[PDB]
């Protein structure tokens, strides 16, 4: 009973699938894959949508003639098969003009060309039909400090947001943007380094509605930072646009690894959290196959992300209908409504009230919360002992 | 020529240079210090100031009696001192009623204790003239994600801090509040893990002008993080209220080492980027001696974090008025204005003449930028090798 | 069917059950319990035994009449219940006098008395029926290396190790000992750092074959390594003596958690490896229950760790023989007996073949080792959703 | 007075200055250079040697007949300069065929591969008169447990590095083996993953004698682990044989940064050691320039290693000869002739007296190391501030 369906919105970029196994001490271990058979595949395998970035499809230097012949063979197949195109970013890392940043780029002539492939970029997803426009800023960075340039990003990122946001209106695009934090690779430090970096940067920006996150498990992981926590806060300010789903060991270069392939119980409260939480938007698996794999080891892959959600989406609830479970998280947030009294909006009469009650400290102080329990409870679901 | 003055704003908490050497793993290994007589050896150091929580001057259970006869001792001594209490903070961490988080405590009995004490300090800074007032949250936190209470803890601690806010605009207090970000430790995890956490919190309270944040060299090292791009987020954002100045090695234990003493560039870059924003606000040393230390070395330590700070501004001045390095620098920031007429605020006009304008995209793909040769400069600098 | 037998040889010290949840951030949550209670509490929950620091029986400076008034009624409760008392170790972190290193103090006085120390600590085991004795060099370890003295650390813990093996051969005891790494904490950084460093250092002692390793799993997870890994070299070396269990997130101060609690994949592997290394010696838990826990947490923390064991156990034997599984791994480690020829013992008529054997390069380039299908099918065991 | 000589002994591989700045993320930024131009440029720059992969100077696949006619303009080249070739290594990580392994693939006939492929990169350096060769297991490594294969790879190393030794011993080579241990990347860990990992090893083989370590700087900084410390074990243990230098910001991918860049005081407190050692080997600088930097810059970071550790090994030697640094440092090691009569080899009345020796332990837990002052005195002369 854990068949992918559309309503599920699981989702691959044609960069997760169609790696080629490359890294920076190796050779690429498989072949280049065509756009429209990695469709097919999807289709068939029962994905929801592809996403992509504008070089995914189209590569630099393309005439723009021969461009949007691919752009119509790419929409045959998704018109064939259903599959939709929730997202597309433009590729701002691997051209080498970007070596210095693109938007955070010194020189004003890369600057403008950033801009410019992404409202290249913006026009080609309005094309395909994308809701979704994510940035993931991985070449605006520093390894070296004694310019100073970490003084002038700010404004020069917001220039940029502010610039797309204006076109896709003047436009009439319906874009939301997801913003892509990560902590560092390929630079040495991402000055936008995590969840709450991004939120804050958000409510500068001239039309923060149209702005949210695209957290990635990986990013935060990669830190040492709690997923759980940043996506809870983001979700807390109305801001989960988009979710990148995979896995990763703590401190060190990005593994993109399959979804809940090394940190089960993590994986859990994050399906729990998403599923409990009304997230609408697509469950992107921005990851790929181990480099180990050939072309069925892919596939593989793909199957595993989906079927790994599904088995922890249903046993998320079935942990959350425990008696058990239930009985120590009502315990657990027991509520005295004496106290809830001395609580909420200011008063001055409850300021002094609270400053003169009888608080029951020495209770408070002996209070277990029976938390190892609870835990060790969940533990057992997770390991499938208990219903 | 490295002498403290008081308008260099050094200050040290109580608890500070009267850490008494005690580890999870051992006991104390120096004498409980008096408040009046740390009080007369910070003065006669050079510091401006001394910080406190409500415990490290009135012990808990101390009757409102023996407290008031406590503080007034404690004010004579800064009287006849001249040293301010720039700061003050509730401890919130060490009362065992506090094991599950002070303001998000499951327990409203707890969440009232914690507000309660909380105003108390308030209450207490405003009779000794503090200024700003530190939110540390070290509990509040988890280790067992199956309590669902990361969905919860956002409006707890909204709550709270309205609170606190809307009584010091009642009672007329001038405080400006810094919240103090650590992304771990005790808990296993801190929910207000990064300086970003902190300031995406700030834009949802009632009265976010009255808050900013109390940054910690040692807090965002301990995730990898880099403290030198989150001080520039909080001062580009103005929210640069405070900030706390030791050392750290990376992915441990917090260690509150020396100021300067593991990360010399980076604390130089700090030092740097402080003095030349115009930053007014105290320079906190948020630090402890090593355990391997008795008393003597207890001030060696609070004379070596003030003279490494001024060490260091001195060469962060010659070093951005050497003419190689203006040089470099020029060149790094060059800026064509044909560049600049296609950025700034969005026209359409500027839209369609940058989708179609002549980019000198090879010549950028080949730029060097010179960061390795500035870099160098930095480090020789740095050794005192170039003048 | 989880319930822990003897033949288990699952042990707690007595600082693990007993711990009172004191923190450097907090006062303790729990009351201290008394030696001969916790004997009787886990030789009811069904542990096979309980080690001790000399400390956690016998107070420092206890007068050598009251000592073995101590000794005999702790051996009545032991006689009583049948539990065993398999390892002992000194407490060579807690005393001041330790602070600049036990074995590793540049003053021979300090070292002198470390050694001491333990000399008395083997004499306490020796009378409870210890075998195994552990060595945790906590503080032995540095914050200041302009010193020199890691130059000199090597032949001072030789010399120390050494006169301890000698002392035990003169006495008639028959311990092994076991060597504990740790990178980081309560020093900055601990010089023996990893398992490999042990490994290193006991090949320069004078009776090696007396050495061995108690390898902690949160120690090696602290600094991001594998302690699969780690292990697995251990027993190909015949030197896993004693092995401490529990858990930990990456990367932060020591947590001891739960074993199994957060790692489960981990915890899975490393089960199947000492379960199918014949591995005979206890499998200890140097753990606690987490600081927000009564007592009665604290005895569910203590059964969750031996339950989660045999649960894992239990599914690494089911794993092993299925029927996929076993194919996978078939024709995972094929092998050419053509290819086998090539290897083994040096000829020269070996490396002459070899130089100019006609290799099938081009079929392994293209090989897929299916690991993505295996690893998802561990995944599926470890949810219990395969049988 | 910072230029470097041959006598310095400074290396740089070719595929340190050569490298082009591609990474997993991006365009190569740079153009490839030719064996022979580099080898006169690194002449020209002051160092002592250039060390090399096999397929640094001979791409795969290249004709027995055309490898000839490289090598020996190549040798033409280094007859010319006059620059040594003091290490080779061959490359067993960029053929695909090495995706799950190199030494530790599953199947025979791509272990026979690499034992190939290393005996006739034995082969190539001993027609270079390389006098070191170098194994990085750059792919002996696994993100995927449920094989089993961590208790394989021990005796599959052992096999390979024996087979390598008799082959250097029976063609009359005089190669001394460096181990180079990593414990990340580009495998999610790398079984060797520490200098201690290796040392262990190296006591297995046949002819332990002929086998040394590499360690480089960055590796044990990737792990958040002590390079110094590691080093001086391996120093200790007089297996040295060579050594990588470079600078690593703890936690994340590989950097390979100029020497002494990011790390000073880690950097200074590494040139102490080697130089106070009397190591002879190589100072190799495995590193390479920004990718923001074209060729010029790449010549900047070459000249920017040599000089900065030249000027780092003349202030350690300043540092040394401080009359205050010598007062601290000789207090710092007082020995009591008291004490040290109880300590060295075993006795019995040794024992004896020891267990009943009057111990200062009430002035030991006072003692104060001073280690505070000594600490900022090296900070003082690391910023030039101190003669």
């Amino acid at each position: 009973m854990y068949e992918p369906k559309p309503e599920h919105r699981f989702t691959f970029g044609l960069w997760t699938v169609g790696n080629v196994g490359r890294d920076p001490f190796g050779d690429a271990v498989r072949e280049r894959l065509d756009p429209v058979y990695v469709v097919h595949k999807l289709a068939e395998l029962g994905a929801y949508g592809v996403n992509l970035h504008d070089e995914d499809l189209i590569p630099r230097g393309t005439p723009p003639q021969e461009r949007d012949q691919i752009v119509r063979r790419f929409k045959k197949a998704l018109d064939e098969t259903g599959l939709k195109v929730p997202m597309v970013t433009a590729n701002l890392f691997s051209d080498p003009a970007f070596k210095d940043g693109a938007f955070t780029s010194p020189d004003p002539w890369v600057r403008a060309y950033a801009l410019r492939k992404s409202l290249e970029t913006m026009d080609l997803g309005a094309e395909l039909g994308a809701e979704i426009y994510v940035v993931w800023p991985g070449r605006e960075g520093a390894e070296v400090e004694a310019t100073g340039k970490a003084r002038k990003v700010w404004d020069w990122v917001r220039e940029a947001l502010n610039f797309m946001a204006a076109y896709a209106e003047d436009q009439g695009y319906g874009y939301r943007f997801a913003l892509e934090p990560k902590p560092n690779e390929p630079r040495g430090d991402i000055y936008f380094a995590t969840v709450g970096s991004m939120l804050a940067f958000i409510h500068t920006l001239d039309r923060p509605e149209r702005f949210g996150l695209n957290p990635e498990f990986a990013h935060e992981t990669m830190a040492g930072l709690n997923f759980v926590h940043a996506v809870a806060q983001a979700l807390d300010a109305g801001k989960l646009f988009h979710i990148d789903l995979n896995d990763q060991r703590m401190s060190r270069f990005d593994q993109d690894l399959r979804f809940g392939s090394e940190n089960l119980k993590a994986a859990f409260f994050l399906v729990d959290l998403l599923e409990s939480s009304g997230y609408q938007g697509p469950r992107h698996f921005d990851a790929h196959a181990l480099r180990t794999e050939d072309e069925e080891g892919v596939w593989a892959f793909a199957r595993g992300c989906m079927r790994t959600y599904l088995i922890l989406k249903e046993r998320a609830e079935a942990f959350r209908e425990d008696p058990e479970v239930k009985e120590l998280l009502a315990a657990y947030y027991q509520e005295d409504p004496a106290a809830l009294a001395l609580l909420g909006p200011y008063s001055r009469e409850k300021a002094e009230a609270l400053k003169r009650a009888e608080l029951p400290l020495e209770a408070k102080r002996r209070r277990g919360y029976a938390l190892e329990r609870l835990d060790q409870l969940a533990v057992e679901y997770l390991l499938g002992v208990r219903g």
